[PDB]
């Protein structure tokens, strides 16, 4: 790449040029951290000559630099950047069949299906969402709510050059601000809901709203929109509308969801046939997961039955809904998840409320330097919806714990029988005693998470999941 081929192909995001129309370019980055040698590095709104000497053969900027070193000056930083990335990568979208996947809620489940769905109908491509990176075949399990355009670029150039055809990847609320993926053009484009209280909230709700239909700008003009039934009329754009919902006219429209141990059973009906979808994982809420999913993939003529026969398979995210099957060793059957929200909160006890037959106790505490007055509202939740509210310490990050617990503590109807252990590991333990026969476990806030972090800087290690399962191999032992 020629310093000739930006300016050629992106003149217009460009202000001034004082550059060599010959500085060949190596590469891109965000980050000083992270510079090679004779990369383009992107100043966001001192640190250039510093980034310079680390090998940088020219730097972009937002207003005027006034220093002897070769740079691009944009009119927006953050946007040139995307736009850029595209290119240094040779738009790695076109040859792949791009999922984008947006949302309040079932982003990853979604995304995480589309990916085994197709696999699992034979097929190699790769995903990216918050809990889960496939970057070919390797699942680089790693660092992944701080991706910018480049990261997700570039490993969309692994996936095309690897010889992938389709690249699944989640669109996080957050990311359409940031401007993480504005290269992109997308094959498909899913919108599973939208919340119209106050979580994941910016502005007022039209705000919220109109900044979630961006996605489909961003859509290929041979592609489709994905809808949720719910925002039918919403669509302010013109390009190919799929519905999915439960509403009589909606293009997919699933039915009898049947929630239980063994997983949601729903009836979708789509508009060539009809069929019996089952899936593993457990929740209601994963009918319109795996509708949105069997919509937008068959709508590029897979067949539907064999597509339905892979969701069979498919049993949930790591710390989402995970059953600990090996429970049911002692007497009682345990779920994990990562409930951080009053709202995933709810959804979670109600589930294991209509899937249990029997007593259902929970296990929570907070994270540390989330919303401070959501906290003793999440307890409220728990305090209804569960027999036992066990109360321990999550990942009081920076906070002092017994800072949070106090918080958490208002929302506890004190009436109830509720049980305050500041060790999670008691907390635990102590739970998996007072439940009975057949009782239901359930252990929030923390999920696949390896680590607790009670310092800033200084973590112990603590699997949720890991440590339930130790405790029944020490129960059993005995
Ligand atoms: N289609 C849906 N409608 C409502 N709630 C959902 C849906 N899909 C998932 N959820 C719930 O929202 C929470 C977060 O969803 P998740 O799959 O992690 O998407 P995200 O990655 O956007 O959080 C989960 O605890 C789950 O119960
Ligand atoms: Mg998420």
């Amino acid at each position: 790449m020629n310093i000739s081929t930006i300016v050629s192909n992106l003149k217009d995001l460009i202000l001034e040029v004082r550059a060599p129309y010959d500085l060949e370019i190596t590469g891109v980055s965000n980050h000083s951290s992270k510079v090679k040698k004779g990369d383009l590095f992107i100043c966001r709104r001192e640190i250039i000559p510093e980034v310079m000497e680390k090998g940088a053969v020219a730097v972009v900027v937002e207003r005027e630099i006034d220093l002897d070193f070769p740079y691009i000056q944009v009119f927006d930083s953050r946007y040139f950047e995307a736009k850029v990335a595209s290119l240094f990568f040779e738009d790695p979208w076109k040859d792949v069949l791009t999922f984008g996947v947006t949302g309040t809620n079932g982003k990853t489940t979604t995304t995480m299906m589309i990916y085994h769905m197709l696999t699992s109908l034979g097929e190699r491509g790769s995903v990216l969402t918050t809990a889960v990176k496939r970057i070919l075949g390797n699942s680089y399990y790693d660092d992944i709510t701080t991706p910018d355009a480049i990261t997700i670029l570039s490993a969309m150039k692994e996936n095309r050059e690897g010889g992938g055809k389709f690249f699944a990847l989640e669109v996080s609320s957050h990311a359409l601000v940031q401007q993480r993926v504005e290269g992109v053009r997308f094959d498909v484009g899913i919108f599973t809901n939208i919340s119209r209280d106050h979580l994941d909230f910016h502005g007022t709700f039209e705000n919220y709203l109109k900044a979630k239909l961006h996605l489909f700008d961003l859509l290929k003009d041979d592609g489709v929109a994905v809808l949720n039934e719910s925002l039918a009329d919403a669509f302010n754009r013109k390009s190919r509308k799929i519905t999915f919902g439960t509403s009589k006219n909606a293009d997919y429209r699933l039915g009898n969801i049947e929630v239980s141990w063994e997983g949601t059973q729903f009836v979708l009906e789509t508009p060539d046939g009809l069929l019996k979808v089952f899936t593993r994982a457990i929740g209601d809420f994963n009918a319109y997961n795996a509708a949105a999913a069997i919509a937008a993939l068959h709508q590029l003529g897979y067949d539907p039955k064999d597509l339905a026969s892979s969701l069979e398979t498919f049993t949930g995210v790591e710390g989402r809904f995970e059953v600990v099957r090996g429970a049911k060793k002692i007497g009682l059957n345990v779920v994990v998840d990562f409930a951080h929200s009053p709202d995933a909160l709810e959804k979670l006890l109600k589930n294991v409320r209509k899937i249990s037959q029997g007593r259902v106790i929970v296990v929570f505490g907070a994270g540390g330097n989330s919303d401070r007055g959501k906290r003793p509202m999440m307890s409220e939740v728990a305090s209804k919806l569960a027999d036992v509210v066990i109360l321990t310490t999550d990942d009081p990050r920076g906070e002092d714990p017994e800072q949070i617990m106090e918080d958490l503590i208002k929302g506890i109807d004190k009436r109830k029988p509720y049980l305050v252990l500041f060790d999670r590991r008691e907390a635990i333990e102590t739970a998996l005693t007072i439940a009975n026969r057949g009782d239901s476990v359930v252990i929030a806030g923390r999920g696949h998470e390896r680590y607790q972090i009670i310092d800033e800087e200084k973590k112990v290690p603590f699997q949720d999941r890991e440590v339930v399962e130790e405790i029944i191999r020490d129960k059993l032992k005995g």
